[PDB]
């Protein structure tokens, strides 16, 4: 009746939001999982004697490969613009000759329903926020372990040749050195978790269980039954924070391994071609496009299975270490420390001449209560997972998503603000809120570097009733009130949360401005095109203020659980 | 009805079988030795803590005492030292990959001794191999037997 | 135990064991008698009043 009238699509604004970039980087320790399994149940029917570096620590080293391999084919030839990792990499014949070895390079079915979840994707009405796979937000010291390096099966393939006749054939592999890291001797008992010193020990978690059948030497005439077999002569690189790419490292593009690589490439890809009856190749595979991408697996606190501890080379044979001894060294759920007493604050001798409430400083009353949780293997190894689906809830779709490594590891987060839409402003600034559920890792505590790490739980969610937190005028920060002398009327100090006594080891403050948080994200934002600094990069803690709290999720187990050793 | 719920150990121990007993058989069974009596190693591998005391597979399949060690052959440990005995580990070792139990042997006491837990290797430290040892044997007997 | 050890004896040799890294006789002898406890288990968990 007053559609003419009115004429509301002649009289509208309409702005769709800014470019925004969401980069993935998937945990490729649970594909490194779910490929072992496979080489484990279908090697056996392989015929490898015309090949001198087959052998099934090489074909999973090939395969995780061609995983990193592929999200090098992404940043490049796919993201506006790539990023300053993948720039990095030059346009030279011997570059373009590995990078045509590996888009040309067979690989099997099974790998990809693992990289279908990679493919990019674009939503609808945020036409403008687009989601790929990219390492360009990759430090080392943040995600060197989430981060499965193929040169480490290289090492287990030379390991698993050996004609020896010891029990524990794997701790030699635990040995050897992967990279140097500016100061620091990185092994492999530091990135799968194996190995660690008090005396050396092993601990024998379901990523370590997994890869330690690849490079055991009590097989060893099995795979010597052929007329010629090579070694790896993989070289190790020293790198620092100015030198560090993680492309190189992973597609092993050093100039001493650039031959070893191609051969490698090409001698598992015609493996895979005849054997394992590989046709298809990633090229006609990186410009696909799904909505796979926004499913994640979201977990709590889990224990490691790594640590930045420095090791000596294992003289002795080593003995077997349990949970605790690990997580000691590994420094996670560490109680809390005593209190040293360095700090002395003011606290005056006449208690009649301030308002005590309106004073910080105690009188030494009363204690905190916050406690952290100590490492338990049933709360930190047997936690159950939540799947994210932000499209449809169907529990056959998430196949593929508890294989993938798409995660969100919150510990101690327990709420992000949005920031409420102003229909003052523009409508640009309005529909280009993108970084409301994120962290800047300036506050959040490294995984690989020395870091203690105590798990101050969050809140029990066994409360009658919702709970919520609303924010006036400005939620950037939060305010405390500083009083003048002469006021209105009293100060009702009902309000005020406190938290009662502080002492340097518990959390004073809870709340995170724009060391502290514990997280970890596949989900990640650049601000710039440079290298990623610990100033310019964001780790998403949740996908629900861009997608609602209208998806999908669904309680699952740990895929250790799910997908068994046989 | 069949139950283990009175099933006290000092009373019951030797006449219910531990299936861990038979994990450390396969750890034995693989190492390539080639000693005459390569089941004796395998007597000697310690099963369970009760409370003060190692007990080993020779306390409990009676093939290993000493008063220096002697090996008494009975009926049982006769039968059972065939899956223990490194002699043949030529034949075990013809496969691409090949693994051992890494088996945690538990201390228990009168206060917390549960024998399912024993039985079905429920402790925290073992649940894991429990359930890899579970689904490939089912696995295999459903594809070979 | 004895009759499962006996049984294993007469017929592991019919078997192809390749594709496995845990399976041995002393395993699936482990197994057998494993799966005798956990018959008796389930009928005192599921079975028995109480």
């Amino acid at each position: 009746i007053f559609a003419k009238e009115i004429d509301l699509p002649r009289n509208v604004i309409q702005h769709s939001g800014n470019k925004f970039i969401l980069d993935v980087v998937p945990d490729s320790r649970f594909p490194t999982f779910a490929i072992t399994e496979f080489v484990q149940r279908s090697f056996s029917n392989f015929t490898f004697e015309q090949y001198s570096y087959v052998s099934p620590a090489s074909l999973v080293g090939y395969l995780v490969y061609m995983i990193h391999a592929f999200v090098f084919l992404v940043d490049a030839f796919e993201r506006s613009p790539m990023s300053a990792y993948a720039s990095e990499i030059d346009a030279s014949h011997a570059y373009l000759r590995i990078i045509d070895a590996f888009s040309d390079a067979y690989i099997p079915d099974f790998l990809f329903e693992i990289l279908d979840t990679y493919l990019s994707h674009r939503l609808d009405i945020r036409s403008k926020l687009e989601m790929n796979v990219s390492y360009g937000s990759v430090l080392y010291k943040y995600d060197a372990p989430r981060i499965v390096a193929p040169s480490i099966f290289l090492l287990a393939h030379n390991q698993l040749i050996s004609q020896s006749r010891e029990s524990t054939a794997y701790e030699k592999w635990l040995d050897s050195i992967v990279i140097h890291y500016s100061r620091a001797v990185i092994r492999v008992g530091n990135l799968v978790g194996g190995l660690y010193q008090s005396t050396h020990f092993t601990y024998r978690n379901w990523f370590a269980r997994s890869l330690s059948r690849l490079a055991d030497s009590a097989t060893h005439r099995t795979h010597l039954r052929r007329p010629m077999i090579s070694e790896f002569d993989y070289n190790i690189p020293s790198v620092n924070n100015n030198t560090y790419n993680p492309y190189v490292h992973l597609l092993m593009l050093e100039p001493n391994n650039r031959n070893i690589t191609l051969d490698f490439i090409r001698s598992l890809s015609s493996f895979c071609s005849t054997e394992l009856k590989a046709t298809r190749t990633l090229r006609d595979h990186i410009s696909r496009r799904s909505a796979a991408i926004s499913r994640c697996v979201i977990k709590g606190p889990e224990a490691p299975t790594w640590h930045s501890s420095p090791l000596d080379d294992l003289k002795e044979k080593s003995k077997q270490g349990n949970f605790s001894q690990f997580c000691e060294v590994a420094k996670f759920g560490l109680p809390r420390k005593e209190n040293s007493e360095s700090y002395t604050f003011k606290f005056p001798k006449d208690a009649s001449t301030i308002d005590t409430a309106f004073y910080l400083i105690q009188e030494n009353g009363r204690s905190s209560v916050l406690d952290p949780t100590t490492a338990d293997e049933e709360l930190h190894t047997e936690g159950m997972n939540l799947l994210f689906d932000p499209y449809d809830d169907e529990s056959s779709a998430h196949y593929a998503t508890v294989l993938s490594g798409k995660l969100i590891q919150n510990s101690n987060i327990d709420g992000e603000t949005l920031l409420l839409p102003d229909p003052t402003t523009g409508l640009a600034r309005t529909n280009s809120r993108y970084l409301q559920g994120s962290v800047l890792i300036r506050n959040v505590l490294p995984e690989f570097d020395q870091h203690e790490i105590r798990l101050f739980p969050r809140y029990p969610q066994i409360s009658r009733l919702s709970a919520s937190l609303t924010l006036l005028f400005n939620m950037r920060q939060v305010w405390i009130p500083r009083f003048k002398q002469k006021v209105d009327e009293q100060p009702k100090l009902s309000n005020f949360s406190w938290n009662e006594g502080c002492d340097g080891t518990v959390p004073s403050l809870n709340v995170v401005t724009a060391q502290q948080v514990i997280l970890w994200s596949s989900y990640r934002h650049v601000s710039n095109s440079d290298r990623p600094t610990v100033d310019t990069v964001y780790y998403y803690s949740t996908l629900e203020l861009l997608f609602g709290t209208r998806s999908s999720m669904m309680q699952t187990y740990n895929l250790h659980q799910l997908l068994s050793l046989h």
